[PDB]
């Protein structure tokens, strides 16, 4: 029924490991006292999900309850949409399309390519808004 968005990010696929560029989460579905250890896995989550994923490489990772999508791009940058497991895959999909090929107009790749961490600069504004909007589909 309530299909919700939980976290939605922006990674620079690395070598390491992927580095969250930008990030916003909707933790008001758990409890006020849990929303520190549920934010943490939402992070952690999200971050080996980014790593875990190849160049033009897509996937849907369940973890419990909740599905890790993500997109690595070919550019250089990954995004990760972390759901309800029956949230609808298409809308989520495209979704990821947006929010990349949005990214990758805003932030050139000379302004996080060689970051060691990122800054107010490489964060994307429209998140706090989409991932209020694209709730429920």
């Amino acid at each position: 029924m309530a299909m919700r968005i939980y976290y939605i990010g922006v990674f620079r696929s690395g070598g390491e490991k992927a580095l969250e560029l930008s990030e916003v989460k909707d933790l008001s579905q758990f409890g006020f006292f849990e929303r520190s250890s549920v934010g943490q896995f939402m992070t952690f989550f999200a971050e080996t999900v980014a790593s875990r994923t190849g160049a033009g490489q897509r996937q849907s990772i369940e973890e419990g309850n909740y599905i890790g999508h993500v997109y690595a791009r070919s550019e250089g940058i990954c995004g990760v949409l972390i759901t309800d497991k029956e949230y609808p895959v298409r809308p989520a999909y495209t979704l990821l399309n947006k929010i990349l090929d949005e990214y990758l107009v805003a932030h050139p790749k000379e302004e996080w390519a060689d970051v060691t961490e990122t800054n107010d600069a490489l964060k994307m504004k429209q998140l706090d808004t989409y991932i209020s909007k694209y709730q429920d589909p």
